[PDB]
């Protein structure tokens, strides 16, 4: 038993971390076979970042601009492109050490493990859940640029996320990996900001459930409600709506609990009214909402990966 | 910027998880070059866990007994032995993937990481505190014995910890690397339980500091306490003393945020004797204690491992 934010391990991607510079500007880069991958804006400097065109800034670019370090090992760049807002670096060596792997885009509410790296190095490793406003609560320093995000699924690596900035609340934005930015932030310095951002109430039931296989159960009642009746109740609260997907998602927690779903509603409605009047769950005073359903049948059941 | 419960990078311990079988017993092992460590409990059946003694069960097994997976291969066990609550169990072949690595005991109320494993792959990793009362809250389910506990320095896996057991509260025990229980549980099924536990002071001030550095300030004050009159308002919240020491080690924080530790305990005594009054500190709503200031600095200055 027990519950913890719990990350991928890491050990298939830090196998691909790479350092990349171009003038005076390093970060992190992805090597998958030949092909290194990291944010357009390393050819960028100082005065670049401001309002820059980087099909001009590119083009005068050449391969030998490019430093790529995979350890105190240094990789030949022989070509050079720009997908949307990623680089894709070719070398003369393919990564002996490549999982399997894709590129996928993952939906707000969505979660995924985040390899922080610097200088292509790996410091540490957490989950993080795609927000509804399409950022990402992270923790990131200067230099972390080009750090990945990852799921596992058995032996293949669904790589969602590459990180690019830090908006004016401390949160985070980037790219899947094939340049295209989640949410409406881009690679310029703008006044860009995050947006309103809404709970991601599915979750919130799924930790719900999480806690009642834990043997925290005061939050229970005997009531039952709605679903149009508990999505009154989360509008005005800033919990985004239950939708019967949502329900059928949640079948599964339900079953094995005995707890209906529309009953866990009737008990999130009540915490939400009320509060939790110096109580816990799962070591926490606020509700929960990064774990998806997926997450707490992987962690309550326990799925390993190989 | 931000703040996570961040783990070390997992994959240098990845490459040292195999499973273990003596039996109808499967569970994790440790493989450093041509040494397997596990469980001694792996020898024991269901009626053997109940009053056991081990030497006796041991002297009964040969080499054979134990069959060791590494991934798809298995090793051939040459010898095998007891140390403590560990079995040593000498393979024929050296692990290629062993990282240069120490066997160290912590202690309470310094953190972990933990590569949760099943059938000896790798499921999720995670940080830990150990508890002033030698537990560990963490998340394991049946078959994750043997599953171990790390820091890493630069290129240095110190293993700390091995999963061995859950007690009724939910919370976990287990040992060090050489077999040595942490606290006063013994790897035979008795009534043994947790005991009380306190929160752990100096990381609580390590983690407000953190939230400084990350911009929440609306917990600071003008007033200050003295060491004595805050120990004072320790002891009555369940909070272990400070110590000098404890201050000397909160002095690198103190001296980055300008905010006396005198003057953050100032704060903490408000916190306890007011609570929070609906607000947030890097989203909680609970005074967090397993962030040591060295899990703080890190975090919020950037060391990388390698
Ligand atoms: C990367 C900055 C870079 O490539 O130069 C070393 C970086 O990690 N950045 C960043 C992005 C945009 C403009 C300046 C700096 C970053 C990312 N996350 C958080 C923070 Cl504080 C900075
Ligand atoms: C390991 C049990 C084992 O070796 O048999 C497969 C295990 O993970 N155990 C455990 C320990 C002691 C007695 C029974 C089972 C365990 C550890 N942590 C949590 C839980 Cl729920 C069980």
């Amino acid at each position: 038993s027990g519950f913890r934010k719990m990350a991928f391990p890491s050990g298939k991607v830090e196998g691909c971390m790479v350092q990349v510079t171009c003038g005076t500007t390093t970060l992190n880069g992805l090597w998958l076979d030949d092909v290194v991958y990291c944010p357009r804006h390393v050819i960028c400097t100082s005065e670049d970042m401001l309002n820059p065109n980087y099909e001009d800034l590119l083009i005068r670019k050449s391969n030998h601009n490019f430093l790529v370090q995979a350890g105190n090992v240094q990789l030949r760049v022989i070509g050079h492109s720009m997908q949307n807002c990623v680089l894709k670096l070719k070398v003369d060596t393919a990564n002996p050490k490549t999982p399997k792997y894709k590129f996928v885009r993952i939906q707000p509410g969505q979660t995924f493990s985040v390899l922080a790296c610097y200088n292509g190095s790996p410091s540490g490793v957490y989950q993080c859940a795609m927000r509804p406003n399409f950022t990402i609560k992270g923790s990131f320093l200067n230099g972390s640029c080009g750090s990945v995000g990852f799921n596992i699924d058995y032996d293949c690596v669904s790589f969602c996320y590459m990180h690019h900035m830090e908006l004016p609340t401390g949160v985070h934005a980037g790219t899947d990996l094939e340049g295209n930015f989640y949410g409406p932030f881009v690679d310029r310095q703008t006044a860009q900001a995050a947006g309103t951002d809404t709970t991601i109430t599915v979750n919130v039931l799924a930790w719900l459930y999480a806690a009642v296989i834990n043997g925290d159960r005061w939050f229970l009642n005997r009531f039952t409600t709605t679903l149009n009746d508990f999505n009154l109740v989360a509008m005005k609260y800033n919990y985004e709506p239950l939708t019967q997907d949502h329900v059928d998602i949640l079948g599964p927690l339900s079953a094995q609990t005995g707890i209906a779903v529309l009953d866990m509603c009737a008990s999130l409605k009540e915490l939400l009214q009320n509060g939790m009047n110096g109580r816990t769950i799962l070591g926490s005073a606020l509700l929960e909402d990064e774990f998806t359903p997926f997450d707490v049948v992987r962690q309550c059941s326990g799925v390993t990966f190989q």
